[PDB]
């Protein structure tokens, strides 16, 4: 939550200028989880505006979202932007946001013309998503141990899938061109973030962790999980600092 | 080096159209003095060109090319962007090119005031250089190590001055402002690699590598250098294929 909403943060300075919202724009933001970077993202859009409606797949997460970060302009949905949209939200919106969501979206052109349907004409899209990253390829490096590769096989649908791809920028303008946008700008970036408790650290590794172990085994695997980080040499051991890399690749488009 | 081959390729193809050359163009190259890179520019550069001035900073690269390589309207000149130019070359160019040269250059804001230096006015100038990389890191490793760390003293100089850098295109672009240049587009690019046969790999290590180890230990650290590369799991055991991914940056500015 704390990598996410910094990166929220650094994407929306960097793209404040470049992001044009027409009066009392209607905006839907997908993968609010919680609603605190949904709060923060809220403060960046102009006052002009109609609504906020921000949406999760995550029943659970839009109601403590209903519960603490409600106010006049935003509402929440439960929606799965891989799914089928309802009828009442098709077209209806001038400006798509999603950060840091779109690499757990394993149908890439199937999500994307979802975005498409979501806009009236001349809307825009702003999404954020992940390639490359350290933390994923711990979970490569766990994947092929003898151990716990066996209940690591669901591995692709996990990792961004564009993980492995070269020029990632170049696949995602194709999929978006194809669908049908326009004005189509995906930039690529290097990322560092240091981490500065090892303790926390641990904590959204069982956190981001989706294979399941058999309960007594659990500790271990996750002790192992802790071991890539030493194996890729990004922990500092006397400083008590992990700093790890992730490649991030920004979209902008219009319908 | 089949990297920064293929690499040419992808960085001119996707920059072709965007890239502009006037009538008489006077080019200057900087990387190797291998004629390959040379003939894969020529396809790229306008046919009524003047001249193309293909620079290197090793003397032995130089004498070779002049001695066996054969274009008209190519010359060879032994130069170094980190040391201070010959007052002959300064204005003189209206195109700069140097593909996967400037990760080897410490001294980025010289080097940089020295391409400023060579161009004429309304000059373009077109770099690509690394960033982070699965080669660089499979070093980082090495100088960890008890036996080699030692051996392996100067990394900072020999890993790229980006190599651990968040936003390394916001870093260029800065010191690119600050030398004066104008229009200035930089790009970060997530590649992948494959190498087909590991003896090759083998080959392009012991090329890039550049620390000295006694003659009768270095057959020990290539075969220690090679086991980095099990250890971050970019080999393929079975199809005897190792996958690699690496950072760049793709620079094109006007003076
Ligand atoms: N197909 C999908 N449709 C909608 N939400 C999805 C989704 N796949 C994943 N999500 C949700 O998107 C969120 C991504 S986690 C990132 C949180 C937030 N976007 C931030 O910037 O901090 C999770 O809550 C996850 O449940």
């Amino acid at each position: 939550n704390d990598v996410t909403r910094i990166d929220a943060i650094e994407s929306l300075t960097e793209y404040g200028s470049k992001l044009k919202f027409k009066p009392k724009a209607k905006v839907i933001e997908v993968g609010c989880a919680d609603g605190s970077v949904s709060n923060i993202l809220f403060q960046h859009l102009p006052k002009d505006i109609e609504l906020l409606l921000s949406c999760d797949k995550n029943e659970k997460a839009v109601q403590f979202a209903k519960e603490h970060y409600k106010n006049n302009k935003t509402a929440y949905r439960v929606l799965d932007i891989e799914g089928d949209l309802p009828e009442d939200l098709k077209g209806k919106f001038d400006n798509f946001i999603s950060l840091m969501t779109f690499h757990w979206v394993p149908q890439q052109e199937k999500a994307f013309r979802n975005v498409y349907d979501l806009l009236a004409e001349d809307g825009e899209c702003f999404l954020t998503l992940k390639s490359y990253s350290h933390i994923y390829h711990m979970f490569v490096l766990q994947s092929k141990s003898r151990k716990w590769g066996p209940f690591m096989k669901n591995m692709k649908n996990f990792l961004s899938p564009y993980y492995d791809l070269s020029m990632p920028d170049q696949h995602i303008a194709k999929i978006l061109k194809n669908v049908g946008f326009k004005n189509i700008d995906v930039r690529s970036k290097q990322k560092m973030y240091t981490f500065k408790n090892l303790e926390k650290f641990r904590g959204l590794m069982i956190g981001v962790n989706p294979f399941k172990v058999p309960e007594n085994e659990f500790e271990n695997y996750i002790d192992d999980l802790m071991e890539t980080a030493r194996t890729l040499r990004i922990i500092d051991e006397e400083n008590g600092t992990l700093s790890f890399l992730f490649n991030m690749n920004i979209v902008h488009c219009t319908k």
